[PDB]
């Protein structure tokens, strides 16, 4: 009659690496690294993105003629631009603090367009119907930005323009305007009469005077002149004043909006779908609770940390090795016993030891995952061609964090997997000793983690040994007789 | 007669977490996380902060009428502003490179105010007594900044102003001035006569021409005009030249100062007290050598790393479990023996093993703490409303470091605590074996980590076993007789 | 007859630290920290640096008279400036976006100088031979920048200047020019006639008007006036237009170049040598595959992480302690046996166990090193005196990463070294047990990890025990007789 202590085995072919040994096949493991996405752009915090299918942000906020088709949302959690979103400014010039605006508009709680300076009543002394150009065509017709009015001299006169808006909203108002810069003096006079024109704009924390910069420039979109764009936020209760003798492109519409924390802009040709996520990647939303991902470095949301590793498999089970080896027949648990006597034979798991190991290892896996506790962040940032130093500083931060997370994540798995297997080996060894301590002189050790009895051990005996209730004295005399 | 190997126990109710098991009660532990402060703002490097109780930095450096009460320090290690420090610029306008100045003044080795352009001798052709406004009242009277002079036309004439200062100090000089921008032409003429006025200021590495920007603006502090503020540092040996035909607010006082490395600004209503610290937090100074703190993300000094964890308890002792369990009576050490014979009974610690474990664990704790080796840094940074991209870059850095430190700190405690307990278990087991190896056949194992002798073992025997000097052969014959 | 299980020892005197115990002497260890360099500046990616021995970048790109001796490379991987590279701008003024230019030129795939506006044909109406100054002397003669032409009125007339360049290159063109600012009106007229002069420059994404700012300034290099420098890149297919009535210093030469990713600038007096490296440090190139270095925080290339630790020794071997202690005579392996009988005595390594431990530990060391997987980065960044906030942000990033890497690197070695020694102890103990399991009752344990036989064990017996093929029953009767 024999009783053996062994461990579980199966047909599992996946592996883990350990710091000491590579390609260790295990019976069970979990994945800490998410390498998949659903291929769709989803809502964040239950709120849809603003999708600019053809237009970029400058185009959309200014009212490029091609953005008219776009339905504006009252709110959004992030902005999506496509790889071919070319419809930005249609009248060539510099959009000032464009990048800062792009970021401020990245996430809004609310957004309403309203007509700040009504076309039919605000500009009675100026011609608001000649403000068109071939650079901003609509269905082949000369046109202009929808949210701006380009005023032209009326009756060969451009009287001082003096208008203001008082922000009676409970929210900040975004006001945009522009300055026109004719290619020649002749154009300056044709449009504004005054020649030596100036523009002044200001609010309680903003004040700037502008002058026309008249020179011939290389043609862009068939324009030898330029039009710059400016913007400011007006605090609730404040006033914005526009004073000009020419070259001012006045706001028509302005936006009442409340900035929501902050998010980012995703550039992707990936479609928007009615789905929910907590982590939005340019390649598609990520749906996981795992601490790491290797899909993309730039994500918006409470995202897993980006690592450049390809495989972070955390062992939970023991080595799968078909004690000489494991028992593929012991399907009911990790550790257990096999017995053979004159009544019968077979396998049975040691439920106390097995469940103990399961609870401790499961909690261990949960510790690694639960402690990541990520924060909601935009990650991606945008800089212009004269901001390379800061762009590269941002890169240092992303590369530094990547190397830290990759190094620590890859080692952590390697530090954990080695012991996990030693832990299981220890538990198996401990079962062997627990039996040895009971059998004492009533059985001999025969190798392979097995004991051979010096007495007949029936089913009620094998159970006594497994349950830790074996009566040594009871079988002592028989054992003496057989030695 | 018996001899048992056991371990210490007490009435301690605190716990540690391990990566495998939560809420493990231990006999001894240490705290790696500082969650308290003394509630006071203290000196850094033995040097007091500059406390601006009512004024902010712009107010203080310009000489806002309400800062007159403030006693200026000759030096400071950091600057403290209160939550209601509203007295900044009193004459509305833009303070240029204000944020850069705020940071440069954050820490100074020395700071002296001196009268760079004496009021009674530097401006003989201009009226220095009319430079007042209702926007900067003093005790109800019209007044102005104390460190600046606003010059007005004298006798309906504003002759070219031409003054310079040569820096004969061994330290850099901070010179501040401003440009006035009247709301109307009529005011420009009332104050400066010339109408088409200009201002020029320059040093060896600085040169800028300014022109009045005259337009009506929204009233701020009852002013329809604005006054901008500018500043520059003058290197030792250099000269600063002020040339103007109007609209120049000239320096009266300038500051000779030496910038000390760099620190930061704390915004807090917490009072300044005569105390010392090496880490200043907005909520109160931190007094600890521990590697982590969870008090606040923004601190100045050689501060513990901020983590968002709440509990980093590092086990030093063994499991406190009242071998079946621990011995609450073994008060003299972690590991030890209990004996009982016909002479007496009781507990005694194994001093060699216990001290060994103490030295190794104590050194281990010190390793975790000592290796943090922090640096002196300001941490907090300030950006304006047109600098959101860089402000958010700074945020990424702080959030990234927080997640890294929190994740690693929480795991480190969990990686350490699990083994610390296994280490103690190993030492206890080793004592059991050391005894087993001596007693051999002269005693039997009876469970609970205890041996039962087959011979009479007197006090001089029990000591021989504990001391590793047990004479097996000596008691062999008696043991044979009793088997 | 005896057989002992022991371990290797030698005369090695180096140590490792462990988290539990300091100064542990080991038989073998490796260094993870590189603290040496070859003292020379080497090529990166097979490409030489651009070495500016006397000139700085502004000097070199503008053509300071002292840079004429310098041979320009067609390409470079990084730029080297010396500690005394004072020859920058020779005509005092502000070089605009200088820092951004310095970084863009840090690494170029190709770089060709060409004469964008030929001196003899582009400026027929202006005097190109009077553009000299005492501020930019050459061999004692008045001179000027080599890549720029300072045009002066010809025949007391300065007719409108109108020239343009079309970029017919497949690469970006860097065009530099400057604006002159005379100290007095009299000089403005002496040089340009027009007095109220202006300069306009523009490209498809750039447009700026400049005006002379005429005022007397402190003398720098005997100049009471100033000359500012501007630059822009012209995209392939675009045009740059220069329109002026005076005060324009026109480009003579321009550079056709392609920016290569990005690198940095090293300031060092260390010479350039014909050698190769993958990591360039200001103190000399680093030649190692190790994960960490403590040479310098600022490096260019696929560099080891900078740590401020001094010693990262990773144990590979076992404790070197001349089982009571190690065997200095067992030179053929880490673990092994010693035997003595009537035939002979001596040592022999256990090759199976020793090689197993070597392969696992060697792979372990390689795991720590191989997983660092660094990226190519410049690390160093440059900011001006009005950019302290961003400079200090960059510092936070470097200090934060340093503390993270130092803390983790120092602990990692301490976490690893402790167990490495326990691992070896476990393997030695396991050999002891493997022997014990065979000998059973045919030998006694005598301490020191040794067994003493109860029978005569010849050379063919000692080999049977070591090889795991000992026949217990064979010697059982003799063992009985001797007990
Ligand atoms: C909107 O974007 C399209 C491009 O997506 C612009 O059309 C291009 O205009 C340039 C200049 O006339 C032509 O050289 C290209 O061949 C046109 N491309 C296509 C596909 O038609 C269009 O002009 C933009 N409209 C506005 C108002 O900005
Ligand atoms: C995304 O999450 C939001 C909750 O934040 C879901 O909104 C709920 O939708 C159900 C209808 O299915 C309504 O009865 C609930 O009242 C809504 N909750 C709130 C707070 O408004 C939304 O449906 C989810 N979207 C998807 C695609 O699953
Ligand atoms: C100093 O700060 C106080 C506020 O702390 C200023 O007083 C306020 O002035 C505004 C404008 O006149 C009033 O609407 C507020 O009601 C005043 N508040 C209080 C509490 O009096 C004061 O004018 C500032 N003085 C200077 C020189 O800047
Ligand atoms: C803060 O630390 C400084 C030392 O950096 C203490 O200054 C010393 O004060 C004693 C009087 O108690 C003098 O006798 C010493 O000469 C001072 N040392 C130096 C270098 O000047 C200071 O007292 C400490 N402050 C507090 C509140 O403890
Ligand atoms: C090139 O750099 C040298 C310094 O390395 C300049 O020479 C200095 O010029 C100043 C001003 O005339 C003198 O006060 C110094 O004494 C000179 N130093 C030396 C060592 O001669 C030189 O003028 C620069 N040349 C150019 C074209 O920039
Ligand atoms: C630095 O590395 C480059 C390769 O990137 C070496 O260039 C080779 O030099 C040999 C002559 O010794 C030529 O036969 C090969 O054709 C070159 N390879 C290439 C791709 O051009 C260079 O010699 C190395 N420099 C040093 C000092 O070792
Ligand atoms: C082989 O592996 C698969 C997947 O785990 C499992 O469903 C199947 O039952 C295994 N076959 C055997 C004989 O265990
Ligand atoms: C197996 O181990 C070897 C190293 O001996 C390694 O190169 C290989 O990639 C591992 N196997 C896989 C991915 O199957
Ligand atoms: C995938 O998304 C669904 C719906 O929100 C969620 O129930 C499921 O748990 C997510 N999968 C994972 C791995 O989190
Ligand atoms: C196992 O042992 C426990 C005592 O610890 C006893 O109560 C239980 O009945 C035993 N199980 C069996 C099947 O006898
Ligand atoms: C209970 O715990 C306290 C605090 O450690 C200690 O002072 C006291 O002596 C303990 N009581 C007993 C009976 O051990
Ligand atoms: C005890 O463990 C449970 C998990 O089983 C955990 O939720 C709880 O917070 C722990 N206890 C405390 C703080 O007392
Ligand atoms: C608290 O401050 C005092 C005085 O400087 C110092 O002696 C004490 O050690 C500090 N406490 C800690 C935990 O460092
Ligand atoms: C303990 O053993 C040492 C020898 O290692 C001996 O010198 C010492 O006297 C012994 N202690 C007692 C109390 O006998
Ligand atoms: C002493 O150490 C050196 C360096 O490792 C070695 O070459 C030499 O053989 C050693 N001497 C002895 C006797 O082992
Ligand atoms: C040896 O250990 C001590 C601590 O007990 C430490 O101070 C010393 O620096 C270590 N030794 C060296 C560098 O030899
Ligand atoms: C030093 O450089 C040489 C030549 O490139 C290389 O063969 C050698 O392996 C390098 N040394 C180290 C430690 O990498
Ligand atoms: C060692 O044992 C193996 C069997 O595992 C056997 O084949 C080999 O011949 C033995 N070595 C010697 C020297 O007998």
């Amino acid at each position: 009659d024999t009783l053996c202590i062994g461990y579980h085995a199966n047909n599992s072919t996946d592996t883990v690496d350990t710091v000491l040994e590579k390609n260790v096949t295990v019976t069970h493991s979990v994945n800490l690294l998410e390498d998949k996405h659903n291929g769709k752009l989803c809502k964040l915090r239950g709120v849809a993105p603003l999708h600019l299918g053809k237009c970029n942000i400058a185009g959309w906020i200014l009212g490029n003629p091609e953005c008219e088709s776009l339905s504006t949302a009252s709110s959004w959690s992030y902005i999506v631009e496509t790889s071919n979103s070319d419809n930005g400014t249609c009248f060539p010039g510099d959009f000032i603090n464009y990048e800062e605006l792009r970021e401020q508009l990245s996430s809004v709680s609310s957004f309403e367009r309203f007509e700040i300076f009504p076309k039919t009543s605000s500009w009675p002394n100026h011609d608001s119907n000649k403000g068109v150009t071939a650079a901003c065509p609509h269905a082949g017709a000369k046109s202009f930005y929808k949210n701006l009015i380009w005023l032209v001299k009326k009756g060969n006169s451009y009287p001082k323009l003096n208008q203001s808006y008082i922000n009676d909203k409970g929210k900040e108002v975004l006001v945009l305007w522009g300055i026109h810069h004719p290619s020649t003096t002749a154009d300056q006079q044709s449009l504004y009469q005054n020649a030596d024109a100036y523009v002044f704009v200001g609010t309680s924390r903003y004040s700037k005077k502008f002058k026309p910069e008249i020179a011939t420039r290389p043609k862009v979109r068939d324009q030898e002149g330029r039009m710059n764009y400016y913007w400011t936020l007006v605090e609730p209760g404040d006033k914005i004043t526009f004073e000009a003798t020419g070259n001012l492109v006045v706001p028509r519409y302005a936006f009442t909006m409340e900035r929501n924390a902050g998010s980012g802009i995703i550039i992707s040709d990936t479609p928007v779908h009615d789905c929910n996520t907590t982590c939005q990647t340019p390649e598609g939303a990520i749906n996981t609770s795992l601490p790491f991902q290797n899909i993309h470095p730039i994500t918006i949301g409470k995202c897993p940390k980006y690592v450049k590793s390809t495989k972070l498999r955390l062992a939970t089970g023991l080595r799968n090795v078909p004690i000489e080896g494991g028992w593929t027949g012991m399907v009911d648990g990790w550790y257990g016993y096999h017995h053979q006597n004159e009544q019968g034979s077979g396998y049975a798991a040691d439920l106390k030891s097995t469940q103990n190991a399961i609870d401790k290892i499961t909690n261990k896996v949960n510790s690694v995952i639960e402690k990541m506790n990520t924060q909601f962040t935009a990650v991606g940032k945008e800089f212009n061609h004269l901001e390379k130093r800061i762009e590269n500083l941002n890169k240092k931060v992303d590369d530094g964090f990547l190397d830290i997370w990759t190094y620590n994540a890859e080692l952590l798995v390697l530090l954990e997997n080695e012991r996990t297997l030693d832990y299981h080996d220890s538990n198996v060894k401990n079962l062997y000793e627990k039996v040895r301590n009971q059998l004492k002189n009533n059985a001999k050790e025969i190798g392979n983690g097995c004991f051979e009895f010096y007495h007949k051990c029936d089913n009620t005996c094998m159970e006594s040994v497994k349950n830790g209730t074996y009566d040594y004295p009871k079988y002592s005399e028989e054992a003496k007789l057989n030695r």
